[PDB]
């Protein structure tokens, strides 16, 4: 894999978005993993709705939290709609799937990296946008502003993202707080620092969508 990826050159990842009070970020972590798995694998990019996710993966818990796992297992076994079609209301309804006509999008499976493992998660980004989670709780990562974030943070995770890139000594974040946090609502978090956990437990928990 190579000593640069960033799958925002590659036109895979859509607009930054704001997850709003609810505690969705686990659906947006998801969607952004799908949609760059479909533009990957398809040449188009397309926004498809977290909403969706939200009010229809009965695993998660709609803002109270959720599984980015499960909802790439939901995008699996049925499908996702547009965004447009299903669009982000910041508060969990009923799951409109079967209201809202066929899917747009359908993914066979998801994957997940080895935790506590830099190298597969760098593998994985290599191939395409993965979700990750990590401890968003502390000021210092509640305020960042720019250049690549060493903490301080814990290992307590606690909040969905994607990684869509890295590079020698960060992985890159697309985070779903709005395009005015962090670098335009990316953040580089600091790698190679030796800690399995990852700085602030980056490498916990990370899945990513599987269409052949």
């Amino acid at each position: 894999i190579p000593e640069y990826v960033d799958w925002r050159q590659k036109g895979a990842v859509t607009p930054v978005k704001n997850q709003g009070s609810c505690g969705s970020c686990w659906a947006f972590s998801a969607v952004v993993t799908i949609e760059g798995i479909i533009k990957i694998r398809t040449g188009n990019l397309n926004e498809y709705s977290e909403q969706e996710l939200l009010d229809c993966d009965r695993r998660s818990y709609g803002c109270n939290g959720g599984y980015p796992w499960s909802a790439l297992q939901l995008v699996a076994q049925y499908g996702i709609h547009y965004r447009n079609t299903y669009p982000y209301e910041g508060v969990q309804r009923y799951c409109r799937s079967r209201e809202k006509g066929p899917y747009a999008a359908k993914t066979d499976g998801v994957r997940q990296v080895q935790p506590y493992n830099e190298g597969a998660l760098l593998y994985s980004i290599a191939n395409q946008p993965v979700s990750v989670v990590l401890e968003a709780a502390g000021k210092d990562f509640q305020l960042y502003r720019g250049g690549i974030f060493v903490g301080p943070c814990g290992n307590k995770v606690d909040h969905a993202v994607a990684a869509v890139g890295y590079g020698p000594n960060y992985i890159l974040i697309k985070n779903s707080w709005g395009t005015g946090w962090g670098e335009n609502g990316y953040i580089r978090i600091k790698r190679g620092t030796g800690n399995s956990y990852g700085v602030c437990g980056l490498y916990t928990s990370s899945f990513y969508p599987v269409k052949n």
